[PDB]
C-alpha cells in the first residue's frame, strides 16, 4: 500500500495546487493534504475538501511539526510536491535531502502544468484584494470565499 | 497497478541511477528501465541487470522512439527520473510538459543524493580513461567492464 | 519612427514565435523578422509570412552576419525576442549585452505566453517526426509542411 | 502612440534604473517613473526628476494599487523594467504572466549594463550608511541627499 | 603574507562551515572567522574555537561593520566563504562585486562538500527543535549546547 | 609555498582572463596558467605570455590530461578559476567536487569583474570574424594577431 503526503499552508488552495493532489491521487493509494495568514485553519480545509470532492482516495488533515514524522507515523510512503521553476527546485531539494537525512521519507516532484506557472497563493491574494480577476486560477469554492471576504 | 519508467542512454548506469530505480522500485509496482556511446546496447543492459539483482520488481529493456509511446503501449503509468541541479530540471522540465502534452504522460522527480550529485556518466568516462579513479561512483559490474575495456 | 527586429533561425516558425511578433508589433512601427536544418530557407520564409498575414506592419527578411549590422542598416531600433526561462536569459543576456558594446543596439526581452514555455523548434520537429501530435504548438501553414514533409 | 511604465519603490534611484528610463525614453513616445524606507515619497521623486532632467519625454508620478491599472487608465502601452539576473528574471516573470493575465499589459525588459548588475537600492544604502563609498553608483542628486541624510 | 577572513553569523556554526575552514587554512597563513538569533555572540565564538581546535593558524573574532573594512584594517588579504548552488552565487556574486568596488578586496569561494550541500544553520536549528537528529551535520561542540538547549 | 593552476583552452586569452590571473598572482606564491581551435598551442601560448609580462609570478605550460595530474605533479596547491554566472557556478561545481573527489585538490572561484561578464572567446571569435570592434575586450597581442589573421 501507498500513500502520498502533499504538505502546505493552502492559504488559499490554488487550482496549480488540485492538478498536483489529482496527479498524485492517480499513481498512490491514499493522498493525505496536510495543511501546516488570510483564512482560518478551518476554512482552509473547508476549501480543499470542496475543491477535491472528485479524488474518493484524498483526505485533508492539520499537521504539527516535521512532515516527514506524519508521514512515517500514519504510515505513508512518500511526501509529493509541485515545481514551477529551476529556483522552486533549489529551495525543495534543500528540504527533501535534509528529509531523506532524517527520517528516509523521499520526495517525489511532479511539473507545473504550464498554465499555472506563474501562480502563487500569495500573489493571487495580493492580486484579488485589489479588485484584479484570478477568478480562473483557483477553484470556485475559493473565488467564493475571496468575493465575500472581500465584501 | 503502478509502473515507473526509468528512461536514459545509461552509458555507463551510475550509483546515482541506481539510487533512483530503487527509490522507484519503493513506491511503484514495477520499474522498467527504459535504455534508449562508449558500451554496446548489449553491455549496457548486462550493466544495468547486474546492478540490480537486489530489485526483484525491476526489468531492463530497449527502447526506440517516444517514451511515452513505451509507457502507453506496456501499461505503465509515470516516468521517474532523477534531478541534481536547478539546469537539470529547467531541461527535463520541458521535455515532461512536452510528454504530458502529447500523451497524458506523468513524470516524477526524485532529488539526486548529495554524495552523487556532481556525477555524470559522461564526465565519469572522460576521468575514468585518463586514470582517475571514478570506482566508488560506479557500481562494481560497471567497474570490472572499465577496467577491461581500459585494458 | 520605431522598428523591431526579430532574429533567429525559425527552423520552423512556433506559435510562441508568433505571439512574440504579434506583441513586438503592437508597441513598434514596424517589425522585421530576420531569418538566419529541416527547411529551406525559402520555406522558412513562407511558413513566417502564411503566419502572420494579420500582421500588417510586418515583414520577413533573410539575414546575414551581425544581427546589430542588420539593424543600424535598415533603421530600425531594436532587437526584440522572448525568454521562456532564467536559462534562456542567462545565455541571451550575454549576446545582448555584446551587442550593447559593439553597436550600441538595445535589446527588449518579452516573458513566453506560460502555455508555449515548453516549446522549441528542435523539440517540436524530434516530436513530430516520431508521430507525437505538436499541431496546438505550431501554425497551421507549419502543420501542412510537416505532414507533408513527412509523408 | 506608445508610452512606458517603469514601477518600483526608487528608495532611492540608481545609475542603473536611469540607464534603463534613458533606453527606454528611446522606443517610447512617453516614459512614466511610477513610484509605488529611508527617503519619503516627496524626496524619492525630487531624487527622480532631478536626475532625468536630460529627458524630456519622461515624467514621475505617485501610483497605487495595480501597476496594471495605472497603465490602463493613463492609456501607457507597456511596462519596461530591467533585469539583472536569472533569479530577477524569474521573479519578474511570475509578475510579468500575473499582469498579462489580469489586465492584457505586456510587459518588456532590458538587461542592465554590466557595471550596474550588482547594484540594488538596499544594498547601496546599508553600504552608504556604513562609510562605503556608492558615489559612482547614485546620481548626484542622491548622493547629495545621502551625504546630507547621513550628517 | 596572506589572510582570509571567513565572515558569517554562524548561529551556529555547522560541519560545512568547518570543512570551508579547513580548506582556506590551508592556502593562506592566517584564517581569521568573524562573526557578524539562537545563540549569544559569547557561544557563537566558543562553538566555532571548540570546533577548530585542529587548526593553528585560525582565530575567532567578533565583526561590526563592512567585512571590507575588517580585511583592510587587519592587513587580511581577502574574503573566503562557501557556495552551495547557484543561487548562493548569485547573492553572493553581488556582495563581491561591491566589495571589491568599494574597497579593491577579492573574494574567492570554494564549492560545498556533496554531503552538506543542504545544510544551513536555520534549517538544521527548525530541524533540530522538533526532533529531528541533525547531530551528522554539526561539530559535537554544537550538539551539546542543543541537546542542552533544548533540554 | 602555495601555488594556483589556472587551466582553460584561452583560444584566445580575454581580458576577463588576465583579470582572473592577477588576483590569483597576488594571493598564491606562483600561477600557473595550463594551456589545454581558432589558434595554434604556439600561438595561445605566446598570447598568453605577452599578455601578462607585468606578472612575474606567473608562468604559462601547455597541459595534457586530469588538472588534478598537472596540480600535483608540479607542487601546486590549488586551481583557480573566474565564473560569470550562476550557469557557469553549476557546470564548474561538478568538475570540482569531481576533482575534489580523485585527487583531493580544492579549486578556487573568483566573480567575474562587471565589465567582463558576457564575454567569451568563443562569442568574441565568432562576433571579431564578422566585423564587430572586440578590441576593448581583449589584450592588445590578441587584437594584433586578430588584425592580421582577418587580413
Ligand atoms: O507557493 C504557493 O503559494 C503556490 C500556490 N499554488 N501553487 C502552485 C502553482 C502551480 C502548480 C502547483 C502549485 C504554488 O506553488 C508552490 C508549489 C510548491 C508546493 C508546496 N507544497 C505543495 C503541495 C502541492 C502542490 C505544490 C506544492
Ligand atoms: O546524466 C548522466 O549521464 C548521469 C549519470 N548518472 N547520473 C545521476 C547522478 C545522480 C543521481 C542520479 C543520476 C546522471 O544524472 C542525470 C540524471 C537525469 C536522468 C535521466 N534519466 C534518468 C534515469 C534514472 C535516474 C536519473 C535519470
Ligand atoms: O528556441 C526555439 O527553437 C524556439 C521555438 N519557439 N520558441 C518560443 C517559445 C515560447 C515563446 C517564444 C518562442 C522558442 O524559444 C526560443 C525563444 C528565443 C528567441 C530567439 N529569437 C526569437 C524571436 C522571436 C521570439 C523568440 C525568440
Ligand atoms: O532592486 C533594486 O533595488 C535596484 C536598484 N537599482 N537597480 C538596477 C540595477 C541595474 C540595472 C537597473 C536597475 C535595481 O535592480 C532591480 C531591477 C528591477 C526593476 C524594477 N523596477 C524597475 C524600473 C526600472 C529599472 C529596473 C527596475
Ligand atoms: O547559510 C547557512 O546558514 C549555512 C550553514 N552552513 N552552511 C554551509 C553548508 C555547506 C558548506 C558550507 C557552509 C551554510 O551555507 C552558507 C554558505 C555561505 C557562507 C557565508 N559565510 C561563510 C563562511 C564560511 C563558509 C561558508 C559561508
Ligand atoms: O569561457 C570563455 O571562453 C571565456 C573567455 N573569457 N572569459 C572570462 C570572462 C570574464 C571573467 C573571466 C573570464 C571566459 O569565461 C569563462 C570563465 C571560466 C574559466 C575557465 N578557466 C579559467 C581560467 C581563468 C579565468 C577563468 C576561467
Amino acid at each position: 500500500m501507498t500513500g502520498a503526503v502533499c504538505p502546505g499552508s493552502f492559504d488559499p488552495v490554488t487550482l496549480g495546487h488540485v492538478d498536483i493532489f489529482e496527479r498524485a491521487a492517480a499513481q498512490f493509494d491514499e493522498v493525505v493534504v496536510a495543511i501546516l495568514g488570510m483564512f482560518d485553519l478551518d476554512e482552509r480545509i473547508a476549501m480543499v475538501k470542496e475543491s477535491t470532492t472528485h479524488l474518493p482516495n484524498l483526505r485533508v488533515q492539520v499537521g504539527h511539526g516535521l512532515v516527514v514524522d506524519f508521514v512515517r507515523s500514519c504510515g505513508m510512503t512518500a511526501i509529493v510536491k509541485g515545481l514551477r521553476t529551476g529556483t522552486d527546485f533549489e529551495y525543495e531539494l534543500q528540504m527533501a535531502q535534509m528529509n531523506k537525512h532524517i527520517a528516509g521519507v523521499d520526495t517525489f516532484f511532479v511539473a507545473t502544468a504550464p498554465r499555472y506557472s506563474f501562480v502563487s497563493s500569495s500573489l493571487a491574494k495580493e492580486v484579488a484584494m485589489l479588485g484584479g480577476d484570478v477568478s480562473e486560477l483557483l477553484p470556485e469554492p475559493v473565488n467564493r470565499r475571496l468575493r465575500d471576504r472581500l465584501n
